[PDB]
């Protein structure tokens, strides 16, 4: 029923919708077009080997991983302004919104990250590059195998066919989330996610006709995140053991070690 509470609901649907769109350059929407050839905007420049790396760039592994560290920040940014615009968050205790985002971003990162990717590939640069999943691959051990698993997440959760209205409302899900180390105030936040799944139950219901267990199948994806954000972790440590001569942006140092 259409009553004001499902208004309400619907309202705080479109209010983190446009929210996003204004924080997030790239949408979902924007992404698939590109990558489907339907876009009439300037076609990315596709590496798929070392050749056209060089080519479109006009050790290599180790100068892709700090390239994307670097995108690995402007993201967390991008995330910040969207996560402030969700109803009740700055209302909250600041040294709650530094935890929330501390143990969120990764998740939220891959998630998103999944808008850019296909079976081929992913798209950087902000759609003026194309990256190809087997060409990450081909790079030097261990750098050969810290996406892999990202892909693997991608070519599910992209079954789900979530447009960009439903990733805004879920992304707010996992920030607030209930569960994070080190949360004084979690009744409230708990109070505000209550809300959001409410808003994400009914957004999926409405966008969504064909799929039932979409809402299910959905907030089981969380878990597979969790799991992913631990791996790369662990991959981390590895590599800043192994490769003890790079450098790691400090602010992924911070966020790391927690
Ligand atoms: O967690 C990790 O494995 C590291 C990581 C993070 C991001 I974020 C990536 O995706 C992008 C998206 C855009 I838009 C870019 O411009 C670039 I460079 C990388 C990739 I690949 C790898």
């Amino acid at each position: 029923q259409l009553n004001p509470e499902s208004a309400d609901l619907r309202a705080l649907a479109k209010h983190l919708y446009d929210s996003y769109i204004k924080s997030f350059p790239l949408t979902k929407a924007k992404a698939r077009a590109i990558l489907t050839g339907k876009t009439t905007d300037k076609s990315p420049f596709v590496i798929y080997d070392m050749n056209s790396l060089m080519m479109g760039e006009d050790e290599v592994a180790i100068r892709i991983f700090q390239g994307c560290q670097f995108r690995s920040v402007e993201a967390v940014q991008e995330i910040t302004e969207y996560a402030k615009s969700i109803p009740g968050f700055v209302n909250l205790d600041l040294n709650d919104q530094v935890t929330l985002l501390k143990y969120g971003v990764h998740e939220i990162i891959y998630t998103m990250l999944a808008s850019l990717m296909n079976k081929d590939g992913v798209l950087i640069s902000e759609g003026q590059g194309f990256m190809t999943r087997e060409f990450l691959k081909s790079l030097r051990k261990p750098f050969g195998d810290f996406m892999e698993p990202k892909f693997e997440f991608a070519v599910k959760f992209n079954a789900l066919e979530l447009d960009d209205s439903d990733l805004a409302i879920f992304i707010a899900v996992i920030i607030l989330s209930g569960d994070r180390p080190g949360l004084l105030n979690v009744k409230p936040i708990e109070d505000i996610q209550d809300n959001l799944l409410q808003a994400l139950e009914l957004q999926l219901k409405l966008n969504h006709p064909e799929s039932s267990q979409l809402f299910a199948k959905l907030l089981q994806k969380m878990t597979d995140l969790r799991q992913i954000v631990t791996e790369h972790v662990q991959l981390l440590q590895v590599i800043k053991k192994t490769e003890t001569d790079m450098s790691l942006h400090p602010l992924l140092q911070e966020i790391y070690k927690d």
